[PDB]
RNA sequence: GAGAAUGUCGGGGAGCCGAGGUUGUGAAUUGCUUUCAAAAAUUUUGAAAAGCAAUUCACAAUAAGGAUUAUUCCGUUGUGAAAACAUUCAAGGCGGGGCAACUCGCCUU
């Protein structure tokens, strides 16, 4: 921070695909399962 | 000026539910008034009936009304003479969801 800045509102935070974040933390904390489970088709059919 | 994305503040419409209140029916109790109808000294006490109620409980209706047997409804909105409308509105197919009814998406006319 101390030598740049990005033309956007130096405070504020933008949506970043939190959907699927949302899906693949609790995809984790399921354990006991392989780290590819998710994948696009799964996480439409997760959405949906 | 237009668009796309991200926040803030407001506005509109629709929907699933809840608690009273009011009026009326019945009951428990206590009253006011009138009349009967006795007893007693125009006045006092007692039974019955009617009017008006109070406190509490169960129940019925809650815009007059009109449908219907689906676990469905229309009745205070707007346009305007057509007493006619708006506020539901096609067909398939390929899927997700469930105990299934039913619900949420994708594809082509």
């Amino acid at each position: 921070e101390k030598t740049h800045r990005w033309n956007f509102v130096e405070d504020k935070k933008y949506p970043c695909n939190e959907t699927k974040t949302m899906i693949s933390s609790r995809l984790d904390k399921v354990e006991n399962i392989s780290d590819d489970f998710l994948t696009r088709d799964i996480e439409q059919k997760i959405w949906h």
